[PDB]
């Protein structure tokens, strides 16, 4: 038995391993998201600034595309734990490259850095994010009712490292020093592999030492050339254009783009047309179909707020936060500090919400449909702000307000599309759920590499009209149907 090698308390009442994981997650997630409010700044600032010199576009789109492929990765990575190397391993792995990744920041590498980088954190992200997360659900017996709130203190790590950090790497955008704040991160990330690797064999035991559905001998050369076939293809397309001189970002965000929209209909086709799925059970997955583009048309403006909100903010106005005599000029990476925040302070308040109601509280639809219709709202509100003043450079009051309509919209989607991805899930398909549920990420990203470009066409004010207008009258027709898809 997994339990029988493993400590049943020692963390608040929760397996003493889950008090070593809140620690490995916390350094990861502090490092992960600390650099990522950096990197848009390092990217799109002057060569005299230290920056990169990048295209606002370009930089705005590497952001997007570097965001879906992180979700996209976990999905091969889920693959390897569950089929070579177990959950601990592949954990570890992935915490190595992550490390990696960082310390290409560190160095004068310019944009090998950049992109060597990228490539490190993308595959180590796709191997430890959806392994740590297995690990921490196997702590816990069959029929233990713990494992509910062992998940909440998980993802507490998750905001405290992502509030945390840009209010600390602050002062190395402020300075210029950006090779400094993503060796921070990179120390950062360090002290997570330590604590792993001092304190794993005794908390953990045996669980996720070896996969759940190992390869045999036929399966290890057939997988092999697919693979290999797929990866020889990528190196030489890569290879050829970069000599001819041809090679451009557009390659990699049309490429992610056709994976953005091809993944979700291959899943639903798959799920679909299996005879392992019931007549019962194939409609809770036709009924999550109008789910995923209601999650999609949030995280799509909800993410547009790490590339297009702040820089809006930074450039058009003041910069200077203004409540009730309190004055201070306000960070640009402290835009990123808003949303965990608001998770942390008002999530067990919308939990004690529906509680109170219990039988009374509304649908997956209702609440989907809320969530997406707040976030096309924020749209509509900055997007009136910068109509209405215009050359006038108006409050930071303003995008930290859209950014705050956001979050109380997400605190409605999240914890419902958490329920939705194992409640609606068929008997075989449970895996393949968890895969839609996180694709509604990955696709609204892989969207959004694309969709920055129409930027400087229609402009950055319109924009957010657009956006906002798109979001609410599909959220407001798919509201029609709320009898017909709660089934
Ligand atoms: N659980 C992490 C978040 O939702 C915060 C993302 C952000 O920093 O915008």
């Amino acid at each position: 038995q997994t339990i029988q090698s493993i400590p049943q308390k020692g963390f608040f009442g929760h397996p003493r391993g889950l008090g070593v994981l809140f620690f490995v997650e916390f350094w990861e997630r502090f490092s992960y998201y600390g650099m990522r409010a950096m990197l848009i700044f390092y990217m799109y600032f002057a060569i005299h600034q230290n920056g990169l010199g990048i295209d606002k576009t370009t930089a705005m789109s590497i952001m997007s595309v570097y965001g879906a492929l992180i979700y996209m990765s976990s999905i091969p990575g889920a693959w390897i734990a569950d089929r070579i190397t177990g959950t601990r391993g592949a954990t570890l792995l992935g915490a190595v490259l992550i490390i990696i990744g960082h310390i290409c920041l560190s160095l004068p590498f310019a944009l090998f850095g950049l992109f060597s980088s990228m490539f490190f954190i993308i595959i180590g992200s796709g191997l430890m994010k959806p392994n740590i997360s297995n690990i921490v659900g196997r702590l816990y017996p069959e029929n233990d009712t713990r494992i509910d709130a062992g998940f909440v203190i998980f993802y507490m790590s998750v905001n405290l490292g992502a509030l945390i950090s840009p209010i600390i790497l602050q002062h190395f955008v402020d300075i210029r020093n950006f090779h400094g704040g993503f060796l921070l991160a990179a120390i950062g990330m360090a002290l997570g592999l330590v604590w792993y690797l001092l304190f794993n064999r005794k908390n953990l035991g045996s669980v996720g030492m070896k996969p759940t559905n190992p390869l045999s001998k036929e399966e290890k050369r057939k997988y092999g050339m697919i693979i290999g076939i797929i990866v020889a293809i990528v190196i030489v397309v890569l290879l050829v254009t970069y000599y001819t001189h041809t090679l451009s970002f557009d390659l990699i965000s049309n490429t992610v783009l056709v994976l953005g929209v091809a993944l979700p209909i291959i899943y639903f086709t798959t799920m679909l047309r299996s005879k392992d799925v019931t007549d019962g059970e194939r409609s809770r997955v036709k009924a999550f179909i109008p789910l995923f583009i209601l999650g999609m048309l949030f995280w799509s403006i909800q993410e547009q707020g790490s590339n297009v909100l702040n820089i809006y903010g930074l450039e058009r106005s003041d910069m200077q936060l203004n409540l009730f005599g309190w004055t201070t000029r306000f960070g640009e990476a402290l835009f990123q500090s808003i949303n965990p925040l608001f998770i942390l302070l008002f999530a067990p308040v919308i939990s004690m919400i529906w509680l109170k109601m219990g039988k009374k509280q509304p649908s997956l639809a209702i609440k989907f449909s809320i969530g997406t219709l707040l976030a096309g709202l924020s749209y509509i509100l900055i997007g009136l702000v910068g109509l209405g003043y215009g050359h006038t450079q108006f409050s930071v009051n303003w995008v930290i307000l859209s950014y705050v309509i956001c979050v109380i919209g997400e605190l409605c989607l999240s914890p419902t599309g958490n329920s939705a991805a194992v409640k609606l899930a068929p008997k075989a398909f449970n895996a393949q759920m968890m895969s839609v549920w996180l694709l509604t990420n990955a696709s609204a990203q892989a969207i959004n590499g694309t969709l920055v470009k129409l930027i400087k066409p229609l402009g950055q004010t319109n924009y957010f009209i657009f956006l906002g207008t798109v979001a609410i009258v599909i959220t407001l027709i798919i509201l029609v149907f709320s009898p017909k898809i709660t089934k």
